[PDB]
């Protein structure tokens, strides 16, 4: 027996060994040898054979965190937007080498099968992005944590341009199964829909319910150089199958047909309104990880360690409830329906447990983007749960009644409970009344926060209200996707900068040696090169590695202004045009984002990128001096590949529009400087840079609240200037159309008669900013001396220092970064 | 490339090997510990560790055949009961020593281990379990067989008996991994349904089919010792999974929710009417499977061995199917629809190599049980299949002409078109006509085909109705099943009769050596001495070890007659309570079977014998003289337990029915006197091991055709034994049923008024010949004599013996015990 252990098995750091894993992967776990096999299979060997240790540093982790009995931080997200893996695991977990001497052996490439790899269908946008760095950051910094979310089977589609026009494809990542996750049939949970809610003795029974069953899966997480993995568990809705003649709701009628595909759909579509899938979903998340952390709370030396009930006292020690933004919502509703309904708990003692152990993170800017359910539907399908809702909507406004006496309007400005025509319950007033810790995202957004859309709950309790700016890993946005500067940073600096970011700072002696700087300026060289390459290789253009790259590679919306940079884009194609012998420092402006699917703008915006692009990339005149590129269904991928080779980045928001950000600071690490509004994150990167050192535009929020007193007026604009009532005539005639003229009709009256984010008003300063931002590439030795300004300023946007400060000040933990023992 | 071997994987007969095994795959492919494995985990840290072995052979044999290149067999059969892999796969690779020594030295016992796996529930009775032996038989004559079925995902129900009623649960074997298989996505395959067919320039296309997906899953069969492993290939349908938006007939609407589910369950589950599912169900398993046929005859080397049309004139000398009844007829049509529409043959030479493939088993007497499809249901979901269908009509029924001109009325009779109210399709008429071979499974049974059923159909093709007498494997079901006598056999004459069974015949030299009658005695004292034991450990009793174990598994069903076995065990019951203080030798009744849902007449006898369970099992004159326990939920395991214990084998059908029955000869080896009929497989066992060593009772088919010549009428039986009128007068006034008197109306009113099977007529010579039965038993010298005569005559029994039939005289190739090479 106690030689069932983990010790016998792993031969580390050497070649001979990982063939030897590898060709057992292949030919026993995969049941397939060499004259059949593919790259797939290969590929899945060789990531199986690089699991192997990876579960190994799991087992000793998860002991250990038995052993030592700690606080578990659980972070809650409906989105894991990881995307590949194994590279990240070789990084993390040093075999990175061991690994490519063993394949060159065996004779394969390991760049051939890397790219083999889909990204994890979990994923949108930079919430769960954040999500997988926060999760790096975590194992990292060491502490026992768990992120758990839905597995989805089908991600956010696959984009495909087809004409100019966006069409969605399906990402079906899981096709032939993922050898990272492991399936857990024996963790299988019950999860209840609809029911009834019975009153009875010492309490109430929820009965008469639809059940689903969630299934967990378990994918590991790799700290860095650190000996600790922690996991990733997510969840599968299953059917139960008595659907054909058990229970006797079939025999008779099988429009059982639909339990089981309605509830098989939890699991299926990612989301990119009020559909009771999304309830469904979010629920189906909530109530299955609420089972599986009470059973570790439970089952850790406290099934044991009661001395009352096991009792719930150091349940706040022990567990941690992040719910990230108010997807996780119902997390506070079903702990009080756990600790009051089945265990015998009562209201006071259950409440001080909800808010003491859950923490809620806000994500947006503008009031409208919250999320608020019709209370008929929790009436329907979670009655339980909108009784609890409603007691603590009467409770929370007690306490404000309490603290602002007579105010009546409080009371029905705070309430959990939105009165109107289709009556509401508001979720982030939910979070707010149930967590103990309210924060943002970046300095601004924090305080709008705490000063516009909260400031009714920000008074009543301003303890709550704290920061977390945002942050981006070390790992995956430099040593890996950039290893040529992680390099050169190495042998001047130390190696204590991937796991202490702040170091980088070191850097700024070098400001001025000219060998760092041609250095610095050769991997970019090198960057651009491969990406002119991936770009006509994997696909095609007529590129120019030297030119000045402009990436815009945002979410394609209107207050991420597509069209501010389409618009200066024009201008320079028209200067180039009037002028064919000035000399222009050549760019090719590259823009990427998959729409968002029929938001009418946003598709017809792809469009117009791709108008400008057959026109100016075809036209003779303009030469190589200018081109325009939108790059095809971006994703973690692909930011890891054309975040390298940038040399501007386009952060230009509407003034108060971003709340952070992030891909913002994974650009400055790259080497690149900014040409962003003073708005989100960029404001603590300028701060951090120096704004001598950042490229600060456009009106800052003062002057939109103040245009919008005044009125935004667009057409003064149009009329005081030349080249944009020429653009707009351009668009407008079928200049860029010209098969059907009248088609960019909307986007040139949207802009023109009724745009919301202001376009019009900093153009004449963005195109004033793009010439400084021109004529300083046009100089070498103090472009790359802006660029390390930055680089070596980066620290501060490390997640590791976003997960310090949760750690310390929401969660309650110290970090650690000492690498465990073990295998 | 050459590098990637499955050369360096293995120490194999090597307690410290598979111990170093084991560890691997607990912590790394279960990511499990030994602070968190279930027993159900330590089995599949064991089966991972026994299934290495079982694929490096696999690896090695497949290859093996493609290089060979040998003509290959394909058994199409819609039910293999398997039943239990990890003892079969240790005791055909010689590592159960090892094994059991390594799991020891880690401190777990095999045993406790082995029965944790639940049976694989792929089969239901004597059709399917024959096929299972036939791989085992196949691989072991190193021939390159196949084994193509649908895998059932809940395969046919789990017997539960409640209240003394049989409740039927779900047989979700599949919760939890079934190890022994292997999925492989990447193959699947469109199945194509309904549709139109097109008739274009050169033929007909089929067009506007609805698409199902056969995804195969591989289980590795081991044959025993000789190295080779097999392949059996199971099918599980899936809906395709464009059904959202992707086809633009959803969106809009998703009432196609319902294409999906009826789609899955094709593979959902076993059956168990001219139903759309059970054709479904047919061409299914047949369409996937035939294009892995026609593929490896064009990929496995043959791709360069085309000289002309890659030809299907090689097909036959290296391709051979074998429809294991008419559950695979469609692949004839399906196969002449991929000739000649898919490839491009004419019609003759389309058909040459079709009726020069099919080969098929049967096993059914009577008429009423052929299977038969109704015209417009082939028309409605294959339509250009009965399109094929009718061609090969016209012509058979046009030679059928010029062989018996003038009669019009044999083809009329001939014809594959049944006419009636509803014309139907003779599947049993298309299959002779598709086919070079047509073989009953027992003489008796092949001759009534000739003489009566299948007659037209020999004086017109007489050469092709053969017979090949079924057969059992000697391993799972005497080494495997029976240890204890596979050792003292071993002992007098050593192993080739494992892999050569009528080498027992050696035996009979022991018949009267007295230390080998101690040691057929002793063994079976034990093996009755476990088997008493889980009779009260999983499940409850209170056995006498030294009770005559009377054992009788059958299909409950009315003309097997457990009701004639009921009726001896009331009338022992009375007996004994007549007269309480005579000898009568004590008895252990056992019945079990499952009744199969929905037949009340069988429902009714479950509940008849557990009935009299109750009353003689606590009635206190009886003692331990005599007990009625029924054995639920019959199945492979269960088999090999009860069977060991057996000292009576009862194969009581009416004369006349049984075709066969694979565990009449189970028992038989396993030293248990049987007591039957005249009719089946009893037929050539009381040939084998001489009429007196055998119990043949009652009527004989002659008398059966004469007592329905002059009309059973059952009263007069009744009017003259004196016990019976006895029984039947204690069934009707509810002795056996206290609390409803009336409860047994139905079999009563049966018995004496309408049984189609003669119960009463073979009830006074069935008493006497149980009463020689327990004569004999009382006197153990004798009793074990006759016992050691009929296992020494086993041997023609072995299903090496009928698959050798099988391929010498049908298949066309050369069995080999030789060992292939391998690690
Ligand atoms: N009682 C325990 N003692 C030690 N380690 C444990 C214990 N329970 C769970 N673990 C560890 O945690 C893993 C399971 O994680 P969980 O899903 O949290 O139960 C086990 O495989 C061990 O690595
Ligand atoms: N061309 C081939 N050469 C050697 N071995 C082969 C070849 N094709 C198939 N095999 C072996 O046969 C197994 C089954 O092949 P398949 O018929 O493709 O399922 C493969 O996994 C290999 O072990
Ligand atoms: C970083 C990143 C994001 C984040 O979007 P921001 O608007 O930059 O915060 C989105 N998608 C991908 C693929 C990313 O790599
Ligand atoms: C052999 C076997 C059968 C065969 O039934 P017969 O009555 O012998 O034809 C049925 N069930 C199991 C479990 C078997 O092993």
């Amino acid at each position: 027996r106690k030689q069932i252990s983990v010790r016998g098995l792993a031969g580390v750091e050497n070649v001979t060994e990982l063939k030897k894993n590898f060709n057992r992967h292949l030919h026993f776990t995969l049941v397939k040898d060499r004259n059949v096999a593919t790259p797939r299979d290969y590929y899945f060997a060789l990531a199986h054979t690089v699991r192997d240790h990876l579960v190994g540093r799991w087992i000793r982790t998860q002991q250990h965190y038995y052993e030592k009995d700690p606080k578990r931080i659980y972070y809650l997200s409906l989105e894991f937007y990881m995307g590949r893996t194994l590279q990240n695991t070789m990084v993390n977990l040093a075999l990175e080498n061991a690994c490519d001497e063993a394949t060159y052996q065996l004779g394969l490439d390991m760049e051939e099968l890397e790219e083999i790899e889909e990204d994890a269908g979990l994923g949108n946008g930079g919430l769960g992005r954040l999500a997988a760095c926060f999760l790096d950051s975590m194992a990292t910094l060491g502490l026992a944590a768990y992120g758990y979310g839905i597995r989805y089977e089908f991600g956010i589609f696959n984009q495909k341009i087809c004409g100019g026009w966006q069409m969605e494809e399906a990402d079906d990542w899981l096709r032939y199964g993922n050898p990272w996750e492991k399936a857990r049939p024996e963790f299988t949970l019950p999860v209840h829909f609809y029911g009834r809610v019975e009153h009875t003795s010492q309490g109430a029974k929820w009965v008469d319910t639809q059940v689903v069953l969630a299934m967990p899966y378990d994918t590991p997480v790799p700290g860095y150089r650190n000996n600790v993995v922690n996991t990733m568990r997510l969840w599968s809705a299953k059917a139960p199958n008595d659907f054909n003649l058990k229970d006797f709701n079939v025999g008779g009628y099988i429009q059982a047909v639909l339990d089981r595909n309605l509830a098989e759909n939890i699991s299926r579509v990612l989301y990119p309104e009020g559909k009771e899938l999304r309830l469904k979903q979010e629920y189906f998340v909530v109530a299955a990880t609420l089972q599986d952390i009470i059973r570790r709370f439970k089952s850790s030396k406290f099934g044991c360690r009661d001395p009352v009930r096991t009792n719930f006292d150091a349940f706040p020690d022990k567990v941690a409830i992040q719910l990230n933004d108010t997807h996780p919502s119902l997390a506070i509703p079903e702990l009080m329906r756990v600790l009051v309904d089945l265990e015998r708990l009562d209201w006071d003692k259950a409440w001080e447990v909800t808010v003491k152990t859950c923490a809620y993170t806000n994500h947006t800017v503008i009031p409208e983007a919250l999320e608020r359910w019709p209370v008929h539907l929790l009436e329907t399908l979670l009655p339980r749960h909108l009784q609890i809702i409603y007691e603590i909507n009467q409770r929370f406004l007690n306490r404000v009644a309490a603290a602002f006496p007579g105010d009546v309007d409080r009371l029905r400005r705070m309430s959990l409970v939105e009165e109107g025509a289709v009556k509401r319950i508001n979720m982030a007033h939910l979070c707010i009344a149930g967590s103990h810790a309210v924060n943002g995202v970046a300095r601004i957004h924090s305080e709008i926060l705490k000063k516009t859309i909260f400031k009714d709950f920000y008074e009543l309790e301003p303890h709550k209200f704290q920061n977390k700016t945002n942050g981006i890993t070390p790992r995956r946005w430099l040593v890996l996707c950039n290893p040529g500067l992680a390099e050169i940073i190495a042998e001047r600096i130390g190696e204590e900068y991937i796991s202490d970011l702040d170091q980088l700072r070191k850097l700024l002696s070098y400001v001025d040696d000219e060998a760092f700087i041609r250095d610095v300026a050769k991997v970019k060289q090198e960057n651009k090169l491969k990406f002119a390459a991936y770009l006509e290789r994997e696909y095609k253009v007529h590129i120019n590695p030297n030119s000045l790259f402009d990436v815009q590679v945002k979410r394609i919306h209107e207050y991420k202004r597509q069209l501010l940079n389409c618009l200066h884009v024009i201008t320079l194609y028209n200067r180039i045009k009037k002028e064919p012998n000035k000399f222009v420092v050549p760019r090719t402006v590259m823009i990427g984002g998959k729409a968002a699917p029929g938001y009418h703008m946003a598709k017809m915006i792809i469009k117009l990128i791709t108008a400008i692009g057959d026109v100016v990339n075809h036209d003779p005149v303009v030469g190589d001096r200018l081109r325009v590129i939108f790059l095809e269904n971006y994703r973690v991928s692909l930011a890891e590949k054309v975040i390298p080779a940038a040399d501007l980045s386009e952060q230009i928001s509407t003034a108060g529009t971003e709340a952070s950000g992030t891909g913002n600071m994974k650009f400055m690490l790259n080497g690149a400087l900014t040409i962003g509004t003073m708005d989100g994150a960029n404001v603590e990167m300028a701060e951090e840079a120096g704004e001598e050192n950042f490229f600060i535009f456009g009106m800052r929020v003062e002057d939109v609240d103040r245009l919008d007193q005044r009125g935004y007026n667009a057409q003064e604009y149009y009329d005081r200037i030349p080249e944009l009532r020429q653009i707009i005539e351009q668009l407008s005639s079928g200049f860029f159309s010209p098969k059907q003229p009248d088609l960019f009709k909307d986007i040139v009256n949207m802009l023109m008669h009724h745009d919301r984010f202001k376009v019009f008003a900093d153009y004449e300063e963005y195109v004033k900013c793009q010439e400084r931002v021109s004529a300083l590439y046009k100089n070498p030795r103090e472009w790359t001396r802006m660029v390390i300004r930055n680089i070596a300023t980066s620290g501060k946007f490390s997640s590791d220092r976003t997960i310090a400060q949760y750690a310390r000040e929401i969660w309650g933990v110290e970090p650690s970064r000492q690498r465990l023992p073990a295998p």
